[PDB]
């Protein structure tokens, strides 16, 4: 019965794959979204405005006639990329943001300062994937130890440098987050809102909910749901749908990724509303994006009911299947 | 290349589980181990002595020819479970211990314990003619953090319990964390417990860095470094009512490899060997007889084995798979290279 009539969102952190797992996943962003962030760590990566140009134009070969979707592209960044490259994709409206991974990506801050401190002075965004990655830490700890350990050095060295937190997974992160400046945002999946480590480790090992940075402690789940309930306008949609195949997630070494641009926007509405926090979500994904990016908001407007719509078992693909994120489950809220 | 003589091991806790796929893992057992603790969690639990002597049977018809195993055959606690049927199956000697798994409010009597409090008559019962319990320790409440559950187990169950029952006996079963380690090594007599080859060699980060891997998913879930460490330096320091339990709990690879894998490593095949590297690298190995063949004898009350066997430090490699009539089983280590193993 209940409608809820929000502005078009948009993706601020998408995987689209390439070749023909891009043709069946691109549809389920681009139906919905209105533009999405579209992530560079193909195989190999997108590092060249050469790369990203033609990328661009796979994604948009994929996307059915009628849907207004436009992919916001991003540079890989590597220890020898030369910002020469990343700001002339830039200027030429190509790379919307550069992305930040851990070696194991990036193996130090200092090997690209030209780089950043390039992005600093043209005013691009950088993208953060926050995490350490020494053996000796523990997987649970890799995100707050990146905080301390570099970004908040990073930030303290390129004070005008716009930086997004991807996908955050902490209350020290979320901490983090809250008491920054305009100058940081970060992004929240569905998956990181609306479970915790027990759902994917009690019962069973679900390699579905397996995806980086792992899944945490609910007291971490119960500050990410307060963070976006608060009204906090520096959070925004970023879904990290991350799809694999099924026989990949399920195997001996299970793939870390949520395939959830199918499910993510009712997801969404369902965690706002447990959290009576309704009148904050058409912002969280529809216009706080927008405006750290400096981009104009959507101009289209999309309905979601609160109709229980049942999750496909699975998607074909040309060879073996993908499980949708909550596969066979209900979603409370649906678009209309 | 060098040799270690030990007194013949046994396996203080072991999932033989039944039918074809009992017939394609007591080998792995029988070859080594003299005795082994068989666990009761069949689908429908053993819960009977009618079912026990039934079941020791199907075991012993599993026995290769020569192989000379014993299996010490374990009651299912349940609420519903009769007093006088537990003792007198341990009269008869059909049941070496009884075990009880986490009690869950909405447990079918048949099949469980809803709360400890609600099976004391039968715990008493232990307590009264020195039948060991054996616990797997874990509360499992929706609202504590799978991490926490034996730590909780601790505090809220085993400590009140053996504060009631002061004469009962106790095997702390795969003890996962420091907390459980100080615990036992803090006990009395009547205190021991059991450690797997995982989670000696492994913590948290093999399961989940890099890839999930899933022949790495048991329970008690595999935890941080720290509670790793401190199994290992409790092995390693001789205290001698910690003894050698595989936990050794097959599963069919499809589904161990699904969107819900069962939780369960198959360590039979290379869990002696393991406990040998492990042994080694904590410059411990002369406590490593006593682990494997001595300590559980000493607590249980039962004879130590009189033969020997050998391990030689020669590399191998491990299968990648064994064969069951349905399916295969990933042993625990497939396909890797270990350094000792059974001449
Ligand atoms: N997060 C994931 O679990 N998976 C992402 C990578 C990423 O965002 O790190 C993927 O590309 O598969
Ligand atoms: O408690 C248990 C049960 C066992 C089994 O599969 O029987 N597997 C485990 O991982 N631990
Ligand atoms: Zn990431
Ligand atoms: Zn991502
Ligand atoms: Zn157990
Ligand atoms: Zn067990």
């Amino acid at each position: 019965s209940q409608v809820l009539k929000i502005r078009r969102p948009d993706d601020w952190h998408l995987h689209l794959r390439d070749g023909d797992m891009l043709k069946t996943v691109v549809p389920y962003t681009s139906e919905i979204y209105g533009r999405a962030i579209v992530m560079p760590n193909l195989a190999p990566p997108v590092t060249t405005v050469e790369a990203a140009v033609a990328y661009r134009q796979r994604i948009l070969d994929a996307v059915p006639a009628g849907h207004d979707f436009t992919p916001l592209m991003t540079c890989y960044l590597t220890d020898s990329l030369d910002p020469n490259e990343l700001e002339r994709g830039f200027n030429e409206g190509v790379f919307t943001a550069a992305k930040l991974y851990p070696a194991n990506g990036v193996t130090s801050v200092d090997a690209i300062m030209p780089v950043l401190e390039r992005m600093e002075k043209i005013g691009m965004p950088l993208l953060v994937h926050g995490e350490v990655t020494h053996a000796d830490i523990d997987i649970f700890d890799r995100e707050a130890r990146f905080i301390e350990s570099v970004m908040e050095p990073l930030r303290q060295r390129l004070t005008a440098l716009k930086v997004v937190f991807e996908h955050i997974t902490t209350k020290d992160a979320a901490d983090y987050v809250r008491d920054g400046n305009e100058r940081l945002a970060a992004t929240i999946t569905p998956q990181h809102l609306m479970f915790n480590r027990n759902h994917m480790l009690v019962g069973g090992v679900r390699p579905h909910l397996y995806c980086l940075p792992i899944l945490k402690r609910n007291i971490h789940q119960q500050a990410l749901r307060e963070l976006v309930a608060s009204g906090f306008n520096r959070v925004f949609l970023g879904t990290d749908s991350a799809p694999h195949a099924r026989h990949r997630k399920e195997s001996s070494c299970g793939c870390a990724g949520c395939f959830n641009a199918p499910t993510a926007l009712g997801s969404y509405a369902t965690v706002f509303e447990e959290m009576n926090a309704l009148q904050h979500f058409e912002a969280f994904c529809s216009v706080n994006g927008p405006q750290f990016y400096g981009l104009p908001v959507n101009d289209t407007f999309i309905e979601l009911v609160r109709e229980e719509q049942q999750v496909a078992e699975s998607i074909a693909l040309t060879d073996d299947t993908l499980v949708p994120f909550l596969a066979g489950e209900t979603v409370r809220w649906s678009v209309k």
